[PDB]
């Protein structure tokens, strides 16, 4: 078995001449040789099975990534396991092989508009296609965005992602959230479990902030620090959108801070085209009934270059129904797990 920083990394006969390219969650990186396809492809090692919480993202992300075909969404190409449960203590994931990421491009490169616009347009391509899958993405960020060497955007990282679920949506204030804070809605602090469309939107605009001023525009150091951060932007809530929040406590809480006005984002992007600055108005909005959706954003004039509908797939085979993984035991998911990887075995 072939090894790195060794530990085992052991990917067959098809892929050769490994480098570590980093750790990931449950396991390591490294880029490979396919000597099937001559490229150079990504190769993820994930060990989950000892974890619930480990076991349903890697389940979740696996079910999801198989069902989805996108360009602006990472494909799995292969996955690689023992031949039985017994013997599968780790899986490969073998993806396309993504230089970058927009994390890592945002720490030293000034993006152009040009890029700016072509970078949006993709995020939305492929959020549009999520969306249309009834799937909730719920950790969108610079770092779950691929950028391979002709900038092809990529999104990855379905370990957090649900089925749409807005019925079931509404939670008391304070409740506890995984997703990265930075890019969370201001509705996740206040009544929100983040289980409708309208979280992604504000994520893709916490994004679009970023890439204007490689900076990013909301970094609360704590769970209500990232309220604060964004009324001191937005200004304070209207009482039109404090109307829409029947959690006391949450619309108790907004009514005891100051009054905040408005800072313009001309004031914030002084060097940002003003079609952007629309854009990420309509993103950023605190109500999230009155958000901008997806279709809307790739139909705003700041993408109008690259707005294609046509060219805009949806999805063929929507998740209608809550993929009930909460309360699987890790053994039940191991076998999901070993029957969702079954399709990529010699076997």
């Amino acid at each position: 078995a072939a090894a790195a920083g060794p530990q085992v990394f052991d990917v067959g006969p098809r892929y050769t001449n490994l480098s570590y390219i980093g750790e990931g969650a449950y396991g390591m990186v490294c880029s490979a040789y396919d000597n099937l396809n001559k490229v150079r492809v990504a190769i993820k090692k994930i060990s989950p099975f000892e974890h619930q919480t480990y076991c349903q993202r890697t389940l979740r992300e696996i079910k999801i990534l198989l069902r989805f075909r996108h360009e602006n969404i990472i494909g799995i190409n292969d996955i690689i396991r023992a031949p039985t449960i017994e013997q599968m203590k780790d899986v490969y994931i073998v993806q396309d092989l993504m230089e970058t990421d927009l994390y890592k491009l945002l720490k030293t490169q000034h993006l152009s508009n040009d890029h700016i616009c072509y970078f949006l347009y993709q995020i939305l391509r492929g959020l549009k296609y999520i969306h249309s899958a009834n799937v909730l993405h719920r950790d969108l960020k610079p770092s779950n965005l691929l950028l391979n060497t002709t900038c092809d955007l990529k999104i990855c990282d379905f370990g957090l992602a649900r089925v749409a679920d807005p019925d079931h949506d509404h939670t008391g204030f304070l409740t506890e959230y995984v997703a990265e804070r930075w890019y969370r809605a201001p509705e996740i602090m206040l009544n929100s479990k983040g289980y409708t469309k309208s979280i992604d939107i504000w994520s893709v605009g916490c994004i679009l902030a970023e890439m204007l001023s490689n900076r990013p525009i909301f970094p609360g150091k704590h769970y209500l620090d990232q309220l604060n951060h964004i009324l001191g932007i937005l200004g304070s809530p209207s009482q039109e959108d404090l109307n829409c929040i029947i959690n006391l406590k949450a619309r108790n809480y907004l009514l005891s801070l100051p009054h905040k006005n408005k800072v313009p984002w001309n004031r914030l992007f002084p060097n940002a085209d003003s079609k952007a600055l629309d854009l990420l108005d309509k993103m950023l909005t605190f109500n999230p009934h009155k958000r901008i959706e997806v279709e809307q954003a790739l139909a705003h004039p700041y993408l109008e270059q690259y707005y294609d509908p046509s060219d805009e797939p949806i999805a063929e085979a929507p998740f209608k129904f809550d993929m009930e993984l909460d309360d699987l035991p890790k053994e039940k998911l191991k076998e999901l797990i070993f029957e969702e990887t079954a399709r990529f075995q010699p076997g």
